[PDB]
């Protein structure tokens, strides 16, 4: 289980929470020195539980699928809430079985459906650690419109920060002030499967990508990633989505 408490949270303890989250995800192989996540894990062993405590010390417990870092649902007080999709429903068989009631959220867990329900695209939703604090507080008292925007903050400050060191950095910069994500953060979020597939395919091709991935960089310009020598590969991506699961 990993745990983060926002009271006392500073860029450094956050950096540490994100290092422990990565560290808690099982892998048997490293492809180009990046952890390759497992193709499947069975049952209960498929879910990591994160305890998040907001500044006032209230907690929600989020269940994450360890094969692809997907947030499946969460428990607030005595109620579990799960995304409306098959994988979240399978997850309910193993986690939060102690909750007095189980509520299925009107939407599934991907960004398209969540932005529709929340009302804004995520490039207009400020993220940071004050926004994570706010998100926890929202999720404690059900409201499904408000839960959609809070869950967009929650995904980006935990699962997306574990996947890319750049997003973790970005959230460390927003430790005392929220700010909308750069377009580089949106691009990276959207490319994880692609990037993961081509680094794994690069293995039998001299570290060269069979199809290059285009990203927006820091300075907002289009940039083609073509082999594993790239800074995106050497420094930025931290966990690889197994090809079996793409
Ligand atoms: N529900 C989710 N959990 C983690 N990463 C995601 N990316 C998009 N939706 C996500």
């Amino acid at each position: 289980d990993v745990s983060f408490r926002l009271s006392g949270a500073d860029p450094r303890s956050y950096g540490m929470f994100i290092k422990d989250l990565r560290n808690a995800l099982p892998f048997r192989e490293k492809v180009y020195n990046i952890p390759l996540l497992l193709p499947s894990v069975s049952g209960a062993g498929r879910y990591l539980l994160m305890h998040l405590f907001n500044y006032d010390g209230k907690t929600i417990t989020v269940a994450v699928d360890v094969t692809n870092v997907y947030i499946m649902g969460y428990l607030a007080d005595t109620t579990s809430y799960f995304f409306n999709e098959p994988a979240a429903e399978l997850a309910s068989q193993y986690v939060f079985r102690d909750a007095r009631r189980k509520i299925t959220l009107p939407y599934s867990g991907n960004y398209e459906r969540l932005q529709i329900a929340a009302g804004k695209p995520r490039e207009k939703i400020p993220i940071g650690l004050p926004a994570l604090d706010s998100a926890i507080s929202t999720l404690l008292h059900y409201d499904s419109t408000a839960a959609a925007g809070a869950l967009l903050v929650l995904i980006q400050t935990t699962a997306e920060a574990a996947r890319f060191k750049y997003i973790e950095q970005q959230i460390q910069e927003r430790a005392y002030r929220d700010e909308v994500p750069s377009l580089a953060t949106i691009s990276l979020e959207n490319s994880w499967s692609g990037l993961s597939k081509q680094i794994q395919l690069a293995q039998g091709n001299n570290g060269i990508f069979r199809t290059p991935i285009v990203l927006v960089d820091n300075k907002g310009n289009r940039v083609q990633i073509t082999n594993v020598t790239s800074k995106v590969v050497t420094s930025n991506i931290q966990l690889l989505l197994n090809t079996r699961n793409i």
